[PDB]
């Protein structure tokens, strides 16, 4: 039997759990609940192997920025695969797709971020960052500058390096992690960690932790601060207005590289080409992936400022991947950016859908179960809480209420994910206002069903 | 901002060096000589932006196994990209391409290798292996088993972990590497490191370093031994006949996982589906990429054995990449595997081209510059030497002669690379006998030119200490 969309879902699910190990999963869970089989997608809508139509408020995995079914990219890939499906960039060799895409990326990246080292993923781009930066500081005559400073509940990939830069304890527990010279300061999540400080003062305190970490560890030991402009996988944590201005102040004062992990935030997600632009900072390096190709072809990379590139360009840089700059991926990514740029999809975000989504998403704070509704551009979160006044957590294991809401969302044909007891959305940037209404309608029904179930099941308390 | 094939080569090269940071390079010597722009390819032939045609004896980067120009992979990618160009396998969700690819890999991987964890590259596959294997020994109640044992001059990728697991000193010197709990033993390269030992004695000694390492580190600390069946990037080092059987028997003595890095050797390269079949080992995990999709789309992974997958299957495995199982990459890899299987390309290697290429390649040992010619399946190397009898290296820094030979190759429209003073080839598996003939004629002319050049440069010499040792 050939394995196609024509096989019964149950049969496909058996083959799935028998041979395909899923990311971030307990694989045995698939014996009880088989994996949902997505077979097609168009616009913002997915269809599963039973014909159900799900609104994908997560855009695949924060990445399908131009939405599904844009055929220009499939035409661009086929044409590239026919002419030159692959050649390497190792042999003093190059091709037009990576040349074109590198010039395009330099143009879009603000300031002197004008050079791209290519990777397959956001994880591999942050491996590049670790190796590039340490080599950079040695080449500058300061090889003791090795420490990357990150944050608890940051997420920077799933390689050995990526997982170590992220701040997920569960990830650190697997692989003898973190790798040496990776440190973590606290995250600017006011709702859960703010105490009774104002958001504004809490944002200052959390930013100041970078200067204290520098002084504690020694400036001669610190290589870089790496951070998501807005934490994505941590639960769409929007920092207070005070946070990034004080980070920038600290980075301006001390000899440290600022690494904006733009893997989720890049390419329109926050209303600008880069989250760095939105929050007002000036990184020396940006990690990119995901929205770079709207997820249609695997590709990521590091955009690097002139000064770092110049110093390393005088050295043999012994790093890189067989698929670095893969011509087809580059051709797909370039068409993605043309479609975002020339159809003004970022304008569509800034002026049309994001203001509408904001008004609707922030009104969910009116729901009894929702203590706060945070959103920038097209990434948003809601904290579910048993007490809005105390901002308290539920008594149950953090994520029990989130999981119930998540299940109610999917059962109501909407892709909204939980991180603990926050729910998160990251819909395609081409989403229209009428589509926002459906999202809000289904999110509200799922939130009501979670409320009643929690009440009935005795889980509404702190 | 319109950059296309129509632009002059000189202009394209200026944009390249200005914005494109090349892997494994000194970016600045692109200011000296700009990059060769490859514009198209078909079969085994590259064309560059000036119309020059190059026989690609390296198959892109050890990966274009079905050769260039297979428009089926484009049709499959396009059709997958219109139907479902991306979905994630993170949300208790899946899709048909990753399901079918996994079932095909489980059927092709011998024995109980029946489970695939997907990556984007061979490097990410090895990051998976480190996190998976350490987590597995911890799940088994033995958390102290963390040390990956690897080899010098091994190559296992370029992530923090891939670079660490490889054995390239220049790679260790960038990133504060190797990361902890990685140990390196010596490599089975008899030509350069054999001393006065016979090859098969040397083979046993080199494999015995694995037990020596295990015993000096402690069985309670060791988690895995990882190794390429045949070292590729280190210069296609074919171990002596004794080497892999002893490794295997050492691994069967100890609680240790054998990981075969099949990123190069996999999918026909050595005359079998996997280099482990050819060298006769039973790995617990195989790392895959390159030939998996014939490089037409980026994808990698780890093929995992039943007992390791099942141990982990009972735990939340907090690992994975957005593009793990990417539906277009899978569809392409599947079609690649279909073509390899249904057109019997491995049979074409085994019975037609590999024996012909072996005959002709090993005859290169008759060349006055060549000291040895080693080939398994469709990967080969030759050692360039000033003295065949002693195997003594050139007096000039290692790679001086290899580099000169590489240049004569590219001047003869042949992609033959050097690793130190070895030349290496890894041609597309669908290479025909007439294409072998062109390869060898070009390779032989490049050997001839190299030979008379270094002779004129006064570089055809071992060290004066090695020349005196010619006193027999
Ligand atoms: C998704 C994520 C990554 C991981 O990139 P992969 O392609 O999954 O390896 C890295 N950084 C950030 C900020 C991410 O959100
Ligand atoms: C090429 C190589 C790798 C790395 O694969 P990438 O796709 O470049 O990350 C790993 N192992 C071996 C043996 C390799 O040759
Ligand atoms: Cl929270
Ligand atoms: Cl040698």
């Amino acid at each position: 039997n050939a394995i196609t969309n024509h096989l019964p879902t149950a049969e496909l699910q058996a083959l799935d759990v028998a041979h395909h190990m899923h990311p971030f999963s307990t694989q045995n869970d698939f014996n009880d609940t088989g994996a949902r089989v997505i077979t097609q997608a168009k616009g913002v809508t997915l269809t599963d192997s039973e014909g159900a139509q799900i609104l994908d408020a997560m855009a695949g995995l924060w990445c399908v920025n131009i939405g599904y079914g844009r055929e220009e990219l499939a035409d661009v890939a086929a044409r590239q695969m026919r002419e030159l499906p692959y050649y390497n960039t190792f042999f003093k060799t190059t091709h037009v797709p990576v040349i074109a895409l590198s010039a395009k990326l330099a143009e879009l990246a603000p300031g002197d971020l004008n050079h791209v080292f290519y990777a397959g993923s956001g994880s591999e781009a942050n491996d590049t960052n670790m190796r590039l930066v340490r080599h950079y500081w040695s080449a500058k005559g300061k090889p003791s500058k090795t420490i990357f400073i990150s944050r608890k509940n940051a997420y920077h990939g799933s390689t050995m390096a990526g997982a170590s830069l992220g701040g997920m304890v569960p990830m650190h527990q697997q692989g003898s992690l973190p790798i040496p010279d990776v440190h973590h300061i606290n995250q600017p999540n006011w709702w859960a960690e703010g105490g009774d400080m104002s958001p504004e003062e809490f944002g200052l305190q959390r930013a100041q932790e970078l200067e204290e970490a520098i002084l504690e560890l020694g400036e001669d030991r610190v290589a870089a601060f790496i951070a998501e402009p807005i934490q994505g996988a941590g639960g769409v944590i929007v920092p207070p207005e005070t946070y990034w201005p004080e980070i920038q102040r600290i980075c301006d004062k001390y000899e440290i590289l600022l690494i904006a992990d733009e893997v989720i935030c890049g390419f329109g997600r926050t209303g600008n080409w880069f989250g760095s632009q939105t929050v007002g900072i000036k990184p020396h390096i940006m990690s990119i992936a995901k929205g770079l190709s709207s997820g249609y072809a695997p590709i990521g990379g590091s955009i690097v400022c002139d000064e770092v590139a110049e110093v390393v360009a005088a050295t043999e840089f012994n790093h890189g991947y067989t698929y670095s700059g893969h011509p087809v991926a580059c051709a797909v990514a370039l068409e993605n950016l043309r479609i975002i740029e020339e159809e003004n999809i970022i304008g569509h975000v800034r002026d049309d859908v994001a203001p509408y989504l904001k008004e609707k998403w922030e009104a969910l704070a009116d729901h009894p179960l929702v203590g706060e509704a945070k959103i920038v551009g097209m990434m948003g979160s809601i904290a579910l809480t048993p007490n809005k006044e105390t901002r308290a957590p539920f008594a149950a294991d953090t994520g029990t209420v989130g999981y119930k809401c998540r299940e109610h969302c999917f059962g109501n044909n909407l892709v909204m994910r939980h991180v603990g007891d926050r729910m998160i959305i990251s819909p395609p940037l081409v989403m229209t206002r009428d589509e926002v209404d459906t999202l809000i309608e289904r999110a509200t029904r799922a939130l009501d069903l979670t409320f009643e179930q929690i009440k009935a099941e005795d889980l509404y308390k702190s």
